């Protein structure tokens, strides 16, 4: 109970202490888990704490060694309910480089990653061998978090009972057991930009963008996006739709995973609504930039827009087929 | 889960919300109680929150028809473990006015109030009718919190499992179901002075002293004591051993409740160690002052010192006898 006492007194844990905190949490009674999650949330987190917890979560996870891979994710929470751009970006990115998309840590999955992918015809539960098969021949696989993180099984009831944002919203994206070399990570508030960028440094990522787009855990196609770039230290800069070569446009809402799937598929096949296409493309651009496929965000968008068409729809068919074979 | 969300976001609850929080806590699973206790501890408390919780706890408690009564108590969890002066003060105060001493909710119960009283020969669990019998004929009774607060039955396991200070350490002294008109309340840090004084205002106390004696939840017989006096608004002042008419003396540690009982009994009978006698007497003085029995702290000590002797030991015999009859 000394770690709890440390947290309640307003003291930030070390990396090593946060690592041991995860391991205490996975074998604790619900009462103590609840106390820890609530207390840590009230205090707020540093990058060392996030990194420690994330490292522990990865170490406890079902083992998989795909290549050097990229991943795109968000903390979620957010507020508004738009289409799942991190899924579309990950699919578009697989046209250029190896992608291992880590699944939704949160239960609130309306227009959510696993759900959109199921609706697009994938089997979302894939063994580590099947995952490797999928990355070798299609450059895409999906890592479904409940399947790959058995240590969370006792944590999940406690997260439902509490019904608040916890640290598990934030470390979900940082706990991909494939150890992605490249990451785009969206955060729901500007206050998570610094901790999350720092945590990705501790986790030894090659290149990463931590993004916040004016109230969204995504790159905005309308107003400005705050970016922290991790790689040669940490670099802060601001983007706008002009930087991707598009006219500002407001993304429009989404009702259900089936609506999400159809709109994404429309965009992936070279068609779809402008507000969906440009929103997906600015997020795809960031992912191509983070992966080192594109030199800048304008080129990232150019390349992603050109990947859209019949070839992307047959790529999606082959991913689906291969997930169920 | 909106009250938890409110707390985790750094918002102070209102009196009314803290009142409803108590009632939610008494019918909740341990997981949610843990989350609440830890989160509220990490945020800190205002006087409205303490008062709300304390008011709710009193309202849920087994009812009592004692007189206008006085009480003396501490939050506990101070620096370390000296003898239980709040028990001795309460006993000495019963020579002059009606006293209903509220029992330790607290886990720091080595040399703790119920334990010291058990060691002095009392049955510490008394029915409300027996409590009234004891106040009518001896001016003293002891209200054992676990017996009088059935709402704590789910709360107490959660407090043991967590093993940190919670809000229940602070509201225990504020939750005497007899509704004492007069109170001395010791606090373990200067930061609790203002909240606790404010909470006693909300709880409609006639006169109260909230005291902190240089690292102790008691009036110090060595160094200075910070006092907040509640009555005609709130008055701040500092006391020293000179104000009671004694030479400074260091209170010395205690190993067990049986040692605590013997040292107290020695002092109560007119004898005992100087360091124990003067420490008990400065705390008794404050209680006589809070009760309006004494005009100032010097007179409070004079009166308390003169009450010590054979009459006090036979008073204690009759309290013990009457608690077990
Ligand atoms: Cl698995
Ligand atoms: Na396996
Ligand atoms: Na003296
Ligand atoms: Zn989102
Ligand atoms: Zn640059
Ligand atoms: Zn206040
Ligand atoms: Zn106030
Ligand atoms: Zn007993
Ligand atoms: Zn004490």
């Amino acid at each position: 109970m000394s770690l709890l006492a440390k947290i309640v007194d307003g003291k930030n844990l070390s990396f090593e202490e946060a690592y041991e905190l995860f391991n205490e949490l996975k074998g604790s009674d619900g009462v103590l888990i609840g106390a820890y999650l609530a207390a840590l949330q009230t205090k707020g987190y540093t990058g060392e704490e996030l990194a420690g917890l994330a490292r522990a979560m990865r170490d406890s996870a079902v083992k998989l060694d795909l290549g050097k891979v990229a991943d795109t994710a968000g903390t979620g929470g957010d507020g508004s309910s738009t289409i799942n751009v991190s899924t579309a970006s990950a699919l578009i990115l697989s046209a250029f480089t190896r992608v291992a998309k880590h699944g939704n840590v949160s239960i609130t999955s309306k227009s959510g990653s696993a759900n959109v992918l199921e609706a697009l015809g994938l089997n979302i539960r894939v063994s580590p061998e099947r995952a490797r098969e999928m990355v070798e021949s299609t450059n895409f696989t999906f890592i479904f978090a409940p399947a790959y993180h058995p240590a969370l099984r006792p944590i999940m009831p406690v997260r439902k009972a509490l019904g608040i944002k916890t640290v598990f919203n934030v470390i979900g994206p940082l706990a991909n057991p494939a150890d992605p070399a490249y990451q785009v990570v969206g955060v729901n508030s500007p206050e998570l930009l610094e901790p999350v960028a720092e945590a990705l440094e501790f986790l030894g990522v090659e290149r990463a963008l931590v993004v916040h787009g004016s109230g969204m855990d995504e790159v905005s196609p309308h107003r400005e996006t705050l970016v922290l770039e991790v790689g040669n230290g940490v670099e802060r800069y601001t983007l706008s739709p002009e930087d991707f070569g598009i006219e500002p446009v407001k993304p429009l809402p989404c009702s259900s995973p089936e609506e999400s799937a159809a709109r994404i598929k429309a965009v992936l096949g070279g068609s779809g609504r402008r507000e969906d296409r440009d929103f997906i493309l600015v997020n795809a651009s960031a992912a191509l930039y983070a992966s080192g496929v594109a030199e800048d965000f304008r080129e990232g968008l150019e390349m992603a827009r050109e990947a859209l068409g019949q070839g992307m729809l047959e790529k999606l068919e082959e991913i689906a087929c291969l997930s169920k074979s």
